[PDB]
């Protein structure tokens, strides 16, 4: 089997990306934001404290003829940006692009923190690293993909994220059609339960490769580009005006920049983030201090190469017995 669905970004900065998923008998259909940084699948529901929703699409599971409750099963997460939600558990079953899973763990929000309850437009999310990392106790639960791999033509998801523009979640297929030249597949480590690798280096502009070493996570939950205050100092340097700012909590810079690309390597290949995309806009409405894409990782112990550089590739997402991580130009 396969399964090709589209994915849509927020707002007009691509804060996110949400894509729209089937849950239950009949189909609830909500638009859930794919996270390969986390492993749970969770959704607003009936169940959701009433003063925490505003605007979200709910699940009701007492409406579906395929949800059953999964006994004495409750999950709980935080996430990097400090929210966090919680809840119990049905099984249903769950359809993404025409693929279908039956007995899927669906995670029903009893709470959620308040940026979830102010941001209309996820109805919840969807867990893409290893299902070592799902929150569900005392049984821990598997993600979409891990239910839905033996079934797959090939065990593989790709990510083709859109820049202001929609993308596609394909699950089972790499389309040949979606990429320039080769994809090049580099190693995962799976120890900390991400789609964790090594860049080979970074280029900022038209300036010379760097090689160096950087250990990272592939996450489409993430908005930005997190990397060393080395890597990071460098690109802002290059940028007339750009400084890092404690009160906005980062690197900012003067909208009226040409931002430079940032080039980061891939074994001997090279994926080019076009300097447009490290543009998020006006700090506050009306500024004319805007955001930068690019930041420094030094406070969160981890790199993460979030939407801002998996945007400017096709990524595979390869679940083989020792999985491996894919990236092409586009
Ligand atoms: C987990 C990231 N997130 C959804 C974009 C929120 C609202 N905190």
């Amino acid at each position: 089997s396969t399964g090709s669905a589209t994915t849509t970004p927020i707002d007009s900065l691509d804060d996110a990306y949400i894509t729209p998923v089937q849950i239950g008998t009949p189909a609830q259909t909500l638009n859930l934001d794919f996270d390969t940084g986390s492993s749970d699948l969770w959704v607003f529901s009936s169940e959701t404290t009433a003063s925490e929703v505003d605007g979200q699409t709910i699940y009701t599971p007492s409406k579906s003829t395929t949800a059953k409750l999964l006994s004495g099963a409750t999950w709980s997460i935080s996430y990097g940006d400090g929210s966090s939600s919680s809840g119990d558990v049905y099984t249903d079953t769950v359809s993404v692009g025409g693929l279908t899973v039956t007995g899927q763990a669906v995670e029903s929000a009893k709470k959620v923190s308040s940026s979830f309850t102010e941001d209309s437009t996820i109805d919840g999310l969807l867990g893409l690293a290893f299902s070592t990392l799902n929150t569900v106790s005392p049984t821990q639960q598997k993600t979409f993909f891990d239910n839905a791999k033996a079934s797959l033509d090939s065990p593989v998801f790709t990510a083709d994220l859109g820049y202001h523009a929609p993308g596609t979640y394909n699950f089972g297929f790499i389309d040949t059609t979606a990429y320039t030249g080769s994809i090049t597949y580099t190693a995962v480590s799976t120890k900390q339960g991400f789609w964790e690798w090594t860049s080979t280096g970074y280029a900022v502009g038209s300036g010379t490769f760097k090689s160096t070493s950087i250990d990272g996570i592939a996450d489409t939950g993430t908005t930005l580009l997190y990397l060393p205050a080395t890597v990071v100092s460098a690109y802002w340097a290059q940028v007339s005006g750009a400084k890092s700012s404690s009160s906005v909590g980062g690197y900012v810079f003067p909208c009226s920049a040409t931002l430079p690309s940032f080039t980061f390597g891939v074994g001997s290949a090279r994926i080019v983030i076009p300097g447009d995309y490290i543009d998020f806009g006006p700090i506050s409405t009306g500024s004319s201090s805007c955001f930068g894409g690019i930041q420094s990782s030094a406070g969160i112990g981890i790199n993460i190469f979030g939407d801002v550089a998996l945007k400017a590739a096709f990524v595979v997402f390869n679940g083989a017995t020792t999985p491996t991580l894919g990236f092409a130009s586009k």
